[PDB]
This record gives C-alpha cells, sequence and structure tokens, in this order.
DNA sequence: TTGCAGTGCCCACAGAGGCCAGCAGGGGGCGCTAGTGAGGTGGTTTTTATATGTTTTGTTATGTATTGTTTATTTTCCCTTTAATTTTAGGATATGAAAACAAGAAT
C-alpha cells in the first residue's frame, strides 16, 4: 500500500517509509570530533570512534583478537573457527565466507 | 729431404640450459560501512467497563361515579255512591191578530 516517489520502494510499515525518506534526504547530523566524516545514526559514529582508538568490545570467543562490530566477528569465525561457507560455485568445488 | 694422408690443438661463436626478476593466476583473511529488518519499550488513546444520579415505570390507595335494591310515595285502574244536570211533559203567559163595535165619510 505504501509507495515511494524517488524509487520503486514498497513497504507495509509507514515507519519503514519514513526511514526510506530519511535515506533519500541523507540526514547526517552526527559528525566526528577527529575527522570531517559524518553519519546518520549514533552506532555508526560509535564504531568510527571505536576505530580511531583501540576500544574493540566484541571479543572473539576462540582466540584473543577483537573487532568493533558483530559481523566482522561472525565472518572471522566462519573463516577461522567454524568454516561455514554457505555460497558455493557453479563448476569448481569453491565456497567462501563472503559473496564478494 | 718432400708430397701426401691423416692427427693435435687452440680458439671461438653458437648452442644450450640453469639462474633470475617480472608478472599474472586463483584463493584466504581482514578494515570498515550503508542500509534495512526486526524486536522491544513507551506513550497515547481508547475502549471497554463500572458506578452514580436522575428519571421513568410500576404498584398501591383513596375518592368519585355508576348500578342495583328494597322501600315508598305517586298513580292509576277499578268499583259503589251521590250531586249536579239534563230531558220530558203540563200549566201558565203573552203578544198577536182577527173580530166585533163605534166613528167619520159619502151617496
Ligand atoms: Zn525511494
Ligand atoms: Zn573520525
Ligand atoms: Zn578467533
Ligand atoms: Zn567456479
Amino acid at each position: 500500500t505504501f509507495q515511494c516517489e524517488l524509487c520503486s520502494y514498497t513497504c507495509p510499515r509507514r515507519s519503514n517509509l519514513d526511514r526510506h525518506m530519511k535515506s533519500h534526504t541523507d540526514e547526517r547530523p552526527h559528525k566526528c570530533h577527529l575527522c570531517g566524516r559524518a553519519f546518520r545514526t549514533v552506532t555508526l559514529l560509535r564504531n568510527h570512534l571505536n576505530t580511531h582508538t583501540g576500544t574493540r568490545p566484541h571479543k572473539c570467543p576462540d582466540c584473543d583478537m577483537a573487532f568493533v562490530t558483530s559481523g566482522e566477528l561472525v565472518r572471522h569465525r566462519r573463516y577461522k573457527h567454524t568454516h561455514e561457507k554457505p555460497f558455493k560455485c557453479s563448476m569448481c568445488d569453491y565456497a567462501s565466507v563472503e559473496v564478494s
């Protein structure tokens, strides 16, 4: 029912349309007090500051290294600890942690 | 000793193959982020629900009006007895009208 004007975005929640309009309008009100980089939400700026300094809270349960976000630890476990490999190739027997 | 037939040696430029940097092939692991997606919390209203006040409905009691009841004073229908009232002779009256007499008038 809900439709977009800038693109063919179709959702059922008005709040989803609101966020999509915020993405089109690029409301970035969160700057970094070290570099000119800016973001739209607080968690992005929090991770950016957790990269300018070493304050990595997501610790690896199987080794002693760490990362700022969860997805990086997910893929680290699928590379090094639980070799998942969901996506597989066409001809060869290849598979890896990322679609890239 | 020489000409001829056959050998020795020294060089050198090719020929060859290992040495080497350069460079491209497939694949493993990390740094970082935009953008949804979903889930949880807070606010809002809202909707159901509950309780109070007012009014409407139902019930009760009293007074008035209607129908009925045996008196009860008309009233009215029906007797036997008078009290006017009417009808029928019977005698008397009256008022008329001829009748006779008397008085003018004529012949
Ligand atoms: Zn759009
Ligand atoms: Zn910065
Ligand atoms: Zn690890
Ligand atoms: Zn393949």
